[PDB]
């Protein structure tokens, strides 16, 4: 019956000259930092509900680190348990995001990353394919260094 494919978008978005207008579908490769739900009231248990989620997201061609803002998380309505672990391989729609620059810090070189302010989780689950990071791309690398020089 054929298959419905998603267009790669990461490399083109970064190299493009404008902030994203339309939503972008991607696969969740890995949870680098999961999030905890905000629990009301004082408790000796640690509260980390002011930190977002950090995800590694693939578009079939490249991966990118995504910071899922606390704003995106708290407004969202969750079917299963709050947070992302257990959803590796699922399709993920980034409805509101932006390309940001992270300067070198704590041993890690500068890179482009995404900040996600609104997302939805699609039901589609799929095999996870090893894929180069978008920052390993020569054109991206060149633009990173242009960006840093400002």
């Amino acid at each position: 019956s054929g298959r419905l494919v998603l267009r790669p978008w990461i490399r083109e978005l970064i190299l493009g000259s404008e902030t994203p207008s339309s939503p972008r579908a991607g696969q969740l490769l890995e949870v680098l930092q999961d999030a905890e739900a905000a629990v009301a009231g004082p408790s000796h248990a640690p509260d980390t509900s002011d930190v977002g989620a950090t995800l590694l997201v693939s578009d079939g061609t490249h991966s990118v680190r995504c910071l899922v803002t606390r704003e995106a998380l708290d407004t969202s309505d969750w079917e299963e348990e709050f947070g992302f672990r257990g959803t590796e391989g699922r399709l993920l729609l980034l409805q509101d995001c932006g390309v940001h620059v992270q300067v070198a810090e704590g041993g890690a070189p500068a890179e482009f990353y995404l900040q996600v302010d609104r997302f939805s989780l699609l039901p589609t689950e799929q095999p996870r394919l090893r894929v180069p990071g978008c920052n390993q791309d020569l054109d991206v690398q060149k633009k990173l260094y242009d960006c840093l020089e400002e």
